[PDB]
């Protein structure tokens, strides 16, 4: 979508609301599959709430876009290759836009808390230029996301529960390697409303579940090779103190002449399940993470769908 020019990136929507456009600074990808990053300091220092997102993506070149909240972008520059890093501190994903899998809106009354003393001070945008054909014109690109921010406190707060493997090793040619992740939930109840799966080329299926008294409730199941957008859940699933979140990524080593471990490059793998949730404002925490596997055995009871592709 058009570069903003003279009007700037901030549009007053009303006294309490305003839209902030986060766009690439007129960039021109010179190689296919370029990952460019840029940051935007929040205009206000006080706490605000992000209540909507509107993509401004060029349907041709842009493969996917991710918007994160953090306090220390990886670079002080205008833009930079994301392979340099997104955020020095923890990058809290807030939005993902995938080319052929349109994003779902946040439920109304739900917002991510930013700014203030504890929320993100910056937004970091990542734009993945896949096919850079339409860039021979050597035209500058300003794709991005328009965020709707409000100072009006939201009754439900959005957060992210990230389950990620750190130790997986996929022997070469190995037909099937599983990456199990599990943790006991120890906070106030959260309600999952969307999920996103992330894996590199060896990923076949990624599934996540709430396990309560031994029964498995599907949160989300997706083939990570399909566009990695946040997909809505079939039905809202509350996760409560006492429950255990379980996730499994099914990989294959076929095609690889060497072992593949967890890592950031395409020759490495990742097993990430982003579980987007909402919590009552007074009980809400913005992010939780599980990088462990506390109930290995429990996986003997994982639904068969978790192993069969989709
Ligand atoms: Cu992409
Ligand atoms: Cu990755
Ligand atoms: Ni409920």
């Amino acid at each position: 979508n058009e570069c903003l020019g003279t009007i700037g990136p901030v549009t007053p929507l009303d006294a309490s609301d305003f839209a902030l456009d986060i766009r690439m600074p007129g960039v021109t990808p010179k190689e296919s599959d370029t990952y460019f990053c840029m940051s935007m300091r929040l205009p206000v220092d006080e706490e605000a709430f992000v209540i909507d997102f509107k993509p401004r993506a060029s349907m041709d070149t842009v493969h996917h876009m991710l918007l994160f909240g953090c306090n220390m972008p990886s670079s002080t520059g205008s833009y930079w290759f994301c392979d340099e890093g997104t955020c020095t501190d923890k990058a809290n994903i807030l939005y993902a836009w995938a080319r052929n899998a349109p994003p779902t809106r946040l439920p109304k009354g739900v917002g991510f808390r930013v700014g203030g003393e504890t929320g993100s001070k910056y937004f970091v945008l990542q734009v993945h230029y896949g096919d850079i054909s339409a860039f021979r014109d050597n035209h500058k690109d300003c794709s991005g996301v328009s965020v709707h921010l409000t100072r009006v406190p939201q009754p439900l707060i959005a957060g992210m529960y990230l389950m990620m493997s750190v130790d997986t090793v996929i022997p070469p040619g190995e037909k099937v390697v599983n990456a199990d992740i599990s943790c006991q939930y120890k906070m106030y109840p959260m309600h999952v409303f969307a999920y996103r799966v992330h894996t590199h080329h060896l990923g076949k299926v990624v599934s996540g579940y709430r396990v309560r008294n031994g029964q498995w409730t599907l949160i989300g199941r997706q083939n990570p090779q399909l566009p990695q957008a946040f997909y809505p859940v079939e039905h809202p699933v509350d996760v409560t103190f006492g429950d255990i979140l379980a996730a499994r990524c099914v990989f294959t080593g076929e095609g690889r002449t060497e072992a593949t471990h967890i890592g950031g490059t395409s020759s490495d793998e990742m097993c990430n399940l982003y579980i987007m949730y909402y919590m009552e404002a007074k009980y809400a925490l913005s992010f939780m993470t599980c990088t462990k596997n506390v109930a290995p055995d429990m996986f003997r009871t994982i639904p068969a769908e978790a192993n069969i592709p989709i």
